[PDB]
């Protein structure tokens, strides 16, 4: 099969030099001098692509490129005019051509526009086969040279390109790798987390930016500034993975001015790390100094539920008298409330937005066969999460800031990870266990036997701190098949991995 | 805010007319001799677009845009060169180039690229509504003039077409325009099926689901030139198969599509057992009580469609190998993927896939598919995340591998219901705003909603309202549920 061109131009007996170039390169033209003979072409043969000129007697360029996409709107359509007016060139843009070639046209810029409009699918498909061939083993390499947690974030930005870039390939093979590479990564991650997760809480000792310190550390500077409103969103259970798959959209309504990738404090959950943001404090020391707020996993009702009065405490204790408003989205509706009212909160210097819909749709999985299906695998679970955020009523809440001139900084307190193994456990969150009477199999958790060491709560003396690492869940081994049945891939968190503990923080001036 | 343009050049100093004129247009423009200082610049300030030379003294364009991709993916990147060379144009598009200008440039190519990569989406947003603007009252006059059920098919196309452009736009006038006239032709179309569909079935009538296998499938098996692949997804409305058409063509040519009318009440128990039967309920009934269920009746209503399908195969008096598949699940379908491979030399493969219909109905009840399909745009938005990432797809795209034609159909679609009509919430089978039959035997079966209509009980009115309202119901008289498509496709 040639590519089927039809070429629309009232001078287009002048062009033939460009046609013989196309001819020779396989490609099968056919001409017309009016827009109307061009429809009836279009209509009466299927062409792949078309090219029209604007200033033509009879019907302009523009409205046979109407009349035609009404009928076939798949088929790309390029505009090669001498029209060089500016508003001439919005108006075939906004009717969504596929090139605009101003002439003289080099006939090989020709051949560029036919490449890029009819094979590009293809050339990437192809270049990144290649190019990760290419790659791979330095992959491997690198993953086994890591020593570092900068090293570590670097490693993760690798993998997390070549993820959503191999997701365009068919190549099941490369794609077996890549999946093995993070494997091996998480691994190698564990081991280093069991090795070093301690000692960054020896005074001084080079550690990460983390849940307790992110407020004070990042936040805080943005504030002195005093230039602009912020609004500051937190998204609960964000993977890196699924804001690199919807970071084109924020781009539309967002700059991007900061990214700093963080560590989520273990364990990797809600109760301990959001709480930790809100706080600046280590969940011992919300235990010391905010009993009244603080609830331990033995405790009952909600363990979030005072974030707010942490914040505010926070503000206190850092001196800045601003004026500040939290709002915690649980629902579709209070989302959609806080946006179509979003007006009113311009005043404010500081507005803090908790949204949980990505930890309900990642627990969902477990429970819905809908989100089994809609959520199979990683890609799949990306794909979810931007079809979501494409049509969030968050996505409103931020263009209504941007609308405002608000300053926008989006973060998550955790990840997750689909778990695939089981392990054994006796004495939750299925990939950390606190208490006394603890059975588990040690190499396949990081156990820290004091847990005031990590500044975390301990009933008594006795209890310790288990986190699963890779991708196991924690079974109670009173029914052990079903457990493994049920949470078998599923995503879960609370332990150590890195989909779970390297999470973003960004920074996005309005447009 | 001004544009901040990176360009990296190793003659950047010939390049001053360019730079000029650009700046003269607004265009902050930061230059460099080398990639390498190139990339600093990338990663210290945040630019806008980036313009490339291939052929530098250095690293080459293509090297420095490698690195710059990994560092910030984001930013869009054009290259300007004299390369002609296929190989290097072919590389560039690889790599995932926004644009290529080949040298000597106009000014105005690089101005025409800078608004076409960066101020695409406004411009189609102001066009597209302008184009509605101008158009709609056209629409609602061959609205007004619609009186046939091919007129019905062809406006139906109209507002389709006009559904997926205006999904994106801002202008709240022109949006809530096409609700009216999407809300006024199911009205104008179900007076027209209260008033034809009757008649229909006294021997000019529609293609409908009994109709459907012998009227269209058989035709295309008699052809004997390919083995068949026969998917029926259960519960697909017209926008969302026009939601993933693309992707659909990646793989399979579309040779014939034929928009047909699914029977009433437009549910799977009636409507999909007639596709495979070729029966009306009431025949159905009555050539196969061991295979029929009426309402009344307990269990699965569509288990024996490999039955009837196979007995119209016999009826129609062809002999050909036949095999049928009801795909229910996430497992089922991905073992259906690998073993499709074997089943090549059977003639036809027949495959139901109940997952479209699952998802709607999850809307009712959970929190998650509430957000996640919230509106026309986000249901369709999530029918192309699923399909993209279907075991569905892997079917699909077995079959090409093993040159099977696809024919690809529904047997209804669904329609979000938003007010309520006082007594499955649009149809009902015994006497207690809608189409009433009093003669089930006349349409060969009763009352059917119309309109975004959902059939409340009068018993607990309060809870089925706040429960069913703005949920995904079918079984009733509606564009959206009876004009479903019928898909043919060559492999390629
Ligand atoms: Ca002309
Ligand atoms: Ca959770
Ligand atoms: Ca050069
Ligand atoms: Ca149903």
């Amino acid at each position: 099969d040639k590519i089927r061109i039809l070429w629309v131009d009232d001078e287009i007996d002048l062009l033939k030099p460009h046609i013989l170039f196309l001819e020779k390169k396989n490609y099968e033209v056919t001409t017309s001098n009016n827009g109307l003979d061009a429809i009836a072409l279009f209509e009466e043969e299927n062409f792949d692509i078309v090219f029209l000129d604007e200033n033509m007697p009879g019907m302009s360029g523009l409205e046979t490129l109407s009349e035609m996409k009404e009928k076939k709107s798949a088929i790309p359509m390029i505009m090669i005019t001498k029209s060089e007016e500016e508003y001439i060139m919005e108006e075939a843009i906004g009717s969504k051509i596929a090139d605009y070639l101003i002439k003289p046209v080099n006939p090989n810029q020709i051949l560029l526009s036919l490449k890029k409009n009819l094979d590009d699918s293809r050339l990437i498909t192809e270049k990144t086969t290649l190019d990760y061939q290419k790659e791979f083993r330095k992959i491997s390499m690198e993953l086994a040279m890591v020593n570092s947690y900068e090293d570590w974030v670097e490693l993760y930005k690798k993998l997390l390109f070549w993820e959503l870039k191999l997701e365009d390939i068919n190549d099941q093979a490369m794609i077996e790798i890549l999946e093995s590479q993070k494997v091996e990564a998480n691994s190698q991650f564990g081991k280093y987390i069991e090795r070093n997760y301690e000692d960054w809480f020896a005074p001084k000792a080079d550690k990460p930016i983390q849940s307790h310190n992110l407020f004070k550390e990042l936040v805080v500077p943005e504030i002195k500034k005093k230039d602009k409103p912020i609004l500051f969103v937190v998204i609960d259970n964000l993977r890196y993975d699924q804001w690199k798959s919807f970071e084109t959209v924020i781009s539309n309504y967002y700059k991007l001015e900061k990214e700093v990738p963080y560590f989520s404090i273990l364990p990797t959950a809600v109760q301990y790390a959001r709480n930790a943001i809100f706080s600046g404090l280590m969940p011992l020391d919300m235990e010391k100094q905010f009993p009244q707020y603080w609830k331990n996993d033995v405790e009952d009702g909600g363990k979030n539920l005072y974030e707010a009065e942490f914040l505010s405490a926070q503000i206190k204790r850092l001196g800045l008298n601003i004026k500040e408003d939290y709002f915690k989205i649980t629902n579709y509706a209070g989302g959609k409330k806080l946006a179509e009212n979003f007006k009113a909160l311009k005043g404010n210097d500081l507005v803090t937005v908790v949204y949980n819909f990505v930890d309900m749709l990642s627990h969902a999985k477990t429970e819905m066969e809908v989100v089994k299906e809609l959520a199979s695998d990683d890609k799949a679970y990306r794909s979810l999460t931007l079809s979501w955020f494409k049509n969030s009523p968050l996505l409103e809440i931020i263009q209504q800031a941007q609308l405002l001139g608000f300053k926008l900084i989006l973060t998550t307190d955790h990840g997750t990870i689909n778990v695939k193994n089981p392990s054994k456990v006796v004495g939750l969150n299925l990939r950390y266990k606190t208490g006394r009477s603890l059975t588990y199999e040690q190499k396949d958790v990081y156990v820290v036997k004091e847990p005031k060491t990590i500044g975390l709560p301990a009933i008594n003396m006795s209890s310790s701190f288990i986190f699963a690492k890779n991708d196991f869940f924690l079974a109670y081994v009173n029914n052990y098949n079903h457990y493994v049945s049920y949470y078998k891939n599923t995503y879960q968190h609370g332990g150590i991995s890195l989909e779970e503990m390297i999470i973003p923080f960004l920074v996005f001036n309005p447009k």
